[PDB]
């Protein structure tokens, strides 16, 4: 019985385990249940601290993966399989995980908390791209990552009614927030330094608890990459939820909104799943069933006004994209597009695409993307017309709102710091013509190939450790830049005025300015205005 | 006759004609000055299609440049050399029919290219006698045969009430398509050839080229043609015949008059020209720039259908065109009407006078199309940068008005079959005394077509000379040929026809000719395909 290993919580008491890292060993508890399961007549209601428990808990291995929707576009593909549940599916599944180095911190370390994406509808803090034993190991941090629900057990909502409230998903996260702040000193982490960081739905979600008030006294700084509250997707209006919500219930044989919910809490979780697609009201792709919903309390009005209308002095935040956000979504229902082809398409696939890719579209919005996108000089290029399908996705849902939300975090105060990520690794799956993916920045700042037995290169193990840096300094102090380092470059906050933003890839730090400026002003500018 | 140069006494349809001999830096050139082509469109004549002149008897003294078309005198910069170079050099008459030759001295041996020139001058002004249209240098120079005629601009020439048969339209067209009959009866008498004749105009004179090309009667006068910063089709070229009726009798009642048509015109006759031509901006719909009151009507019968239909839908196979635009469209335009410029300053503007002088200078836009323009025209990383605003404002209207047409119209012409040479002008004059925010503005290249440089007397510089020539060799090469290329000299970059799959054109200035490719692509995407979609 290892001391290092015993901890004693506001619950009681856990073990953990060391585990390996490539430069020493780390301190894991796995699996710590920070509510009670939300099953049975609990299922789309709020979460609910956790009862105390006798004894020692085992927080050795990982809990299981909230029940979801799992991937079969690709069978067996890496590229897809990464990130499918990779631990039983279970309803119960409200677990967290802490790493922080062995022996445990002699003073408070700052804590990074992590979100993970996938749409709302998947995802798992077990997965192998979030293993924090690089992180606790090389830079001493304490890192937690928390199961949230998704689909329509995180998200299905009947606005105004009792039992399925909405946003339920987003307030185990806050759960898991408020067990940070009641219980990280006791593996040594500082609950007067909690930075949050997540991507993509993750980084949404982040931008979730930055735009609503009860979330503030949990964190201080945060990170958003690839993904924000703001935006096409990350939200929906409580007539739309509704709609979802009922509509769903009627695909599933359901049933007053106490009925509907009593009848939908008898059906099994896979029936659930069996259907979450088939409510969306147009054929799209970068759109999700069931996400957080401007509920006028958690999100007390829409991302885009409290957005425009807050104060953020205080708050420091880094956020970026990758150089290929939309990329990964073609595959996955553009017709022409596939993993194993160039994916060269037709101008008249090109056309259909963006109605897929910009489903909200009036045609003629749909018409001012295809002109603003065609090249002009080569209006009928395959190439062009595949690179540019790719750019509409990525721009429209996730490079213009970040820019969005950069540009007005920093208006009202706030310390932005932005980035583009443009290495691809050495070690992807996904052919050459989907360029740097949406979710593969993340195995470089978990710090993944510093482990050997991965087959990364030695450049990219050197550049994995300079972002671990980025992103610890931050967590740190707010600012990536290393206090001690002269002989740089710095990279500059983010400002309205300047626009400067870094690339992060093998080369140097440099500075960019204008993160797609004018495209940007095409979409939050002049389409809402054709509104 | 018997004591005078035996070689400058020519005969034509009309009678006799007594030239004068002009010194040229290089040589002598026969200059056949005031021809009349018409009888003078006066009294009941006005508002009226033109009529043959009636022979005269004895020898017509064919020595100095006639009568200006009546017309409006700029005031907005007096005694400026930049604004005086255009205004009238000769008096001012509703008699001014009359049209010029210039040919080599002695006169050809053998059947030479006729080079016609169309002036410009946004349909309201303008005059074939002015300095900058001197045609003795490319006639001692390139042999050329050179003719300029005189054409009725503003109310005398395209007021109309369409349908009538007092005010039917498009007169000051028809005085151009009879100098161009003339020419086709006439100019081998002075040595030119009928088979081999070229039109060019620059600005409303390139609008009345394609005009010409757009109108069958007009197609069996002539062979190639050079449209220079301007086109048929566009913003400001035409208007429809429900708007010419209206500019029309708004203008009448502004000078008293009269109902029906017969009563209007017949009352509008009996005003003195004077009172017209000072009315005659009162009637434009909106504050603007950049737009003429008297322009082409889209009648029905000169004009079969509007300029852009007939080109969408024309068939141009046999025809050789030379088109293109200077590179500063726009800046002339500007101080002429937009809040904050001046020819005084460097006309630094604001964000807002920005936004304003969109709305002047596209007259005709929504306040969402207007909001597009803005957007797609300011710098995001420098929105209110007032020297990116400046010049985004002056792209705007040559866009707007001159590059997006010229863009538009060749490609339409190269893809209906015709063979399209397309350029950039980017050359400043040494002497241009126009301010340098101004860059080359629209009519400055000119003056390098014509051979001024060669004037010693000028202070052009040697590099302008050399420009001037090779400028010269490549429009009267176009004019013998229909490619501007010489065919010796493989030398020399070549000048590569503009098609719509590689869509190149040249760069015109003091280095030899690059290709570029795509004229302003992205942004007259814009402007040629997008806003005309934001019809609702
Ligand atoms: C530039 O000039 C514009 C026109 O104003 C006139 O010309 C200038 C040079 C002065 O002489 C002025 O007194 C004249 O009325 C102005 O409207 C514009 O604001 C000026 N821009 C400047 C100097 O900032
Ligand atoms: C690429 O693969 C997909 C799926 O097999 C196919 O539909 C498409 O036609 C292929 N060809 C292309 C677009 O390059």
């Amino acid at each position: 019985e290892d001391p290092q290993l015993l901890v004693r919580v506001r619950g009681g008491q856990l073990r953990g385990i060391r585990l390996k890292a490539p430069g020493g060993p780390v301190s894991a508890f796995l699996g710590i249940p920070f509510a009670e399961p939300p099953v049975g007549s609990r299922r789309f209601m709020p979460p609910e601290p956790k009862r105390p428990w006798s004894g020692v808990l085992d927080a050795t291995t990982f809990q299981n993966v909230c029940y979801q929707y799992v991937d079969t576009l690709y069978p067996g593909f890496e590229g897809t399989e990464m990130w499918n549940p990779n631990r039983e599916l279970s309803e119960d599944c409200l677990y967290l995980n802490v790493w922080t180095p062995y022996p445990r911190p002699a003073s408070p370390t700052p804590v990074l908390i992590w979100i993970y994406g996938g749409g709302f509808y998947s995802g798992a803090a077990s997965l192998d791209v979030y293993d924090g034993r690089f992180l606790a190991q090389v830079e001493g941090a304490v890192l937690v990552s928390m199961n949230y629900r998704v689909g329509t057990f995180g998200f299905l909502a009947l606005p105004g009614s009792r039992e399925a409230p909405g946003n339920v998903g987003l307030l185990d996260q806050r759960l898991a927030l408020q067990w940070v702040q009641e219980n990280i000193a006791a593996f040594g982490g500082d609950p007067m330094s909690v930075t949050l960081f997540g991507e993509s739905a993750g980084a949404a979600s982040v931008g979730m608890h930055i735009l609503s008030l009860p979330s503030r006294s949990l964190f201080h700084r945060a990170v958003l990459q690839s993904g924000t509250p703001n935006g096409p997707w990350a939200t929906v209006s409580a007539g739309e939820a509704r709609r979802r919500a009922t509509l769903l219930a009627r695909l599933v044989g359901c049933p007053n909104d106490t009925e509907l919910i009593a009848c939908l809490r008898t059906r099994p979780a896979q029936d659930l799943v069996d259907h979450e697609w088939h409510v969306l009201p147009q054929e799209s792709i970068f759109r999700f069933s069931f996400v957080p919903v401007v509920d006028g309390d958690f999100l007390s009005d829409t991302p885009e006004a409290l957005i425009n209308t807050g104060d953020f002095q205080d708050l420091q935040v880094l956020v970026g994209v990758v150089k290929d956000e939309g990329s990964y979504f073609l595959v996955y229902g553009v017709p022409g597009f596939s993993k194993d082809n160039e994916s060269l398409i037709s101008r008249a696939q090109f056309l259909a695409g963006v109605r897929i890719g910009v489903p909200q579209a009036s045609d003629l919005a749909a018409e001012a993307v295809v002109l603003h996108y065609t090249d002009w000089l080569h209006p009928e290029d395959p190439t062009h017309l595949r690179d540019a399908m790719s750019a509409v996705v990525g721009d429209h849902n996730v490079v213009c709102p970040v820019a969005q939300l950069a540009g007005r975090l920093a208006a009202q105060g706030a310390r932005v710091y932005a980035y583009i990520f443009e290495h691809r690794a050495s070690t992807l799956t996904w052919p050459l013509w989907m360029g740097v993916p949406h979710g593969y920045e993340i195995e470089f700042i978990f710090g993944l190939p510093l482990d050997p037995s991965l087959n990364y290169t030695t450049e990219e193990r050197i550049f994995a450790q300079r972002l671990m840096k980025y992103w610890t300094n931050f967590a740190r102090t707010g600012d990536p830049n290393d206090p001690r380092d002269s002989k740089s470059p710095q990279w500059p906050p983010y400002t309205t005025a300047a626009q400067q933003y870094v690339s992060l890839n093998l080369k140097p730090l440099e500075v960019r300015r204008g993160l797609r400026a004018q495209t940007c002003a095409f979409w939050n500018r002049f389409l809402p205005k054709l509104l």
